[PDB]
C-alpha cells in the first residue's frame, strides 16, 4: 500500500510555514496567506522512486497546552521547525519548539529538520554557520530554503520523509 507520514511544520509567526507549504502543494509562491489558517494538505509525491502521500499540518495561531492540542501534535510523525534568516527572534525560539515537540512525542529521536527559509533575501541577521551548529547540537539535518525560488523546498520535505524512515 501506498505509505502516508504526517509532516507537521512549525516556528513562528512569519516565517514562512505557510509559503512553504503551499510550494509543495501547489508549486507555486504564495506571498499572502492568512496568517491564523491552520490546516493539513495532502500530495502524493515521488521520494526516491516511491510513490508516498505526504499529509502536511501547517500550524497557526497562538501557543496552547491543551490535552487536545497535545493529542494533535503527537499526530505527526515528523517536524519542520522553521527559522526565517533575516529575524533573530524566530531562531533564538527554536530551541522551544525543540523542546514541546520531544514532550509531546515523549522521545529524545523525533524526526526533524531545521529549515532557514527567506535565503533569497539579501537582510540576513543569522549566519549559516550559527544555524548549522545549532542542527549539528541537535544531531538534526538543516536545510537552507526559500519558499519564493523553491530553493531546498524539496530538500527540507523529503529529508523529514527520510528521517521518518529511519526512525521506523
Ligand atoms: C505547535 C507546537 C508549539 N507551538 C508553540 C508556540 C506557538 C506560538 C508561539 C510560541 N512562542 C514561543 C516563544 N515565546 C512566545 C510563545 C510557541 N510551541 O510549541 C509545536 C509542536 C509541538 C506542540 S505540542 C503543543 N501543545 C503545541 C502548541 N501550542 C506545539
Ligand atoms: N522573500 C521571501 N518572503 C517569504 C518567504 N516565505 C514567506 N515569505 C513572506 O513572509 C511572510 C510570512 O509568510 P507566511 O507564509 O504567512 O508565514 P507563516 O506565518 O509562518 O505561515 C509573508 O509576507 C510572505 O510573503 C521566502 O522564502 N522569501
Ligand atoms: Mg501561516
Amino acid at each position: 500500500g501506498m505509505t502516508e507520514y504526517k509532516l507537521v511544520v512549525v516556528g513562528a509567526g512569519g516565517v514562512g510555514k505557510s509559503a512553504l507549504t503551499i510550494q509543495l502543494i501547489q508549486n507555486h509562491f504564495v506571498d499572502e496567506y492568512d496568517p491564523t489558517i491552520e490546516d493539513s494538505y495532502r500530495k502524493q509525491v515521488v521520494i526516491d522512486g516511491e510513490t508516498c502521500l505526504l499529509d502536511i499540518l501547517d500550524t497557526a495561531g497562538q501557543e496552547e497546552y491543551s490535552a487536545m492540542r497535545d493529542q494533535y501534535m503527537r499526530t505527526g510523525e515528523g517536524f519542520l521547525c522553521v527559522f526565517a534568516i533575516n529575524n533573530t527572534k524566530s531562531f533564538e525560539d527554536i530551541h522551544h519548539y525543540r523542546e514541546q515537540i520531544k514532550r509531546v512525542k515523549d522521545s529524545e529521536d523525533v524526526p526533524m529538520v531545521l529549515v532557514g527559509n527567506k535565503s533569497d533575501l539579501p537582510s540576513r541577521t543569522v549566519d549559516t554557520k550559527q544555524a548549522q551548529d545549532l542542527a549539528r547540537s541537535y544531531g538534526i539535518p538543516f536545510i537552507e530554503t526559500s519558499a519564493k525560488t523553491r530553493q531546498g523546498v524539496d530538500d527540507a520535505f523529503y529529508t523529514l520523509v527520510r528521517e521518518i524512515r529511519k526512525h521506523k
